[PDB]
């Protein structure tokens, strides 16, 4: 509250470290369904269905030009990617499968840099 705080995470290199961990989302053999937005003039369905569209492309733009504010509204976008591939496609498919394997890659990330 006023004039009381918990102490001071160091939070310097979250930036680099979200960096990272982008690349190495974007260099994963699976990767390819989320490299670029979904194109909405040709996908049917996507743009009705799908009301916040994110990429790993897209993710990097923002990071790259200071629109996260902090590193949780980061792993929000990358959250983001695989609930709405979860949406769109059967869990039996090439591209459900591989947003299911690439959400695990993402996590364990996540948990052994920040946790």
């Amino acid at each position: 509250s006023m004039s009381v705080k918990k102490p001071k995470r160091d939070d310097s290199k979250d930036l680099a470290l979200c960096s990272m961990i982008l690349t190495e989302m974007e260099t994963h053999e699976d990767a390819w369904p989320f490299l670029l937005p979904v194109n909405l003039k040709l996908v049917p369905g996507y743009k009705k269905v799908i009301k916040k569209p994110m990429d790993f492309s897209t993710i990097r733009e923002k990071l790259s030009s200071g629109q996260y504010p902090n590193l949780e509204t980061f792993a929000l976008d990358v959250r983001l990617v695989f609930d709405n591939c979860e949406t769109f496609n059967e869990d039996d498919s090439d591209i459900g499968r591989a947003g299911h394997n690439m959400r695990k890659y993402f996590e364990k990330k996540w948990t052994d840099t920040f946790k």
